[PDB]
């Protein structure tokens, strides 16, 4: 299940603390870990930023109701900081994974594992 891969894959690392896998085309929310609601506004204009991803630097990226630094913006990749946290949002074919890191996890390592889980869906066909 997509649910499977937000809890065992991506929490299951101890390293990423909340996490969605949302629709490429930003229509739906297809797993998310609880309490993290992604508006429907919110995935459009994530959706959005992949297709022009310049962009996302002057608007940020807004997530469950917080705007995020954007330190990384390009057509697969578009990453945030606030302060010691941030988010990892990586396209696949088919999906995009949001990942949410606490204080405690360097976001070299965030990012790491969830653009790896990444490649896996592509390698798979997701
Ligand atoms: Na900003
Ligand atoms: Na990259
Ligand atoms: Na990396």
């Amino acid at each position: 299940s997509w649910q499977a891969y937000v809890d065992t894959s991506l929490l299951g690392t101890g390293k990423i603390d909340r996490a969605a896998i949302v629709s490429r085309a930003g229509d739906s929310v297809w797993a998310a870990s609880a309490g993290f609601n992604l508006s429907p506004q919110e995935i459009q204009g994530l959706a959005a930023g992949f297709q022009d991803p310049p962009s996302m630097f002057g608007t940020g990226i807004i997530l469950a109701g917080q705007k995020y630094i954007t330190i990384r913006a390009e057509g697969r990749s578009i990453y945030g900081k606030l302060q010691k946290e941030g988010i990892i949002c990586v396209a696949t074919k088919l999906c995009i994974l949001v990942s949410h890191y606490p204080e405690t996890t360097l976001p070299g390592e965030a990012a790491k594992i969830t653009e790896a889980l990444a490649d896996y869906l592509v390698g798979v066909g997701y």
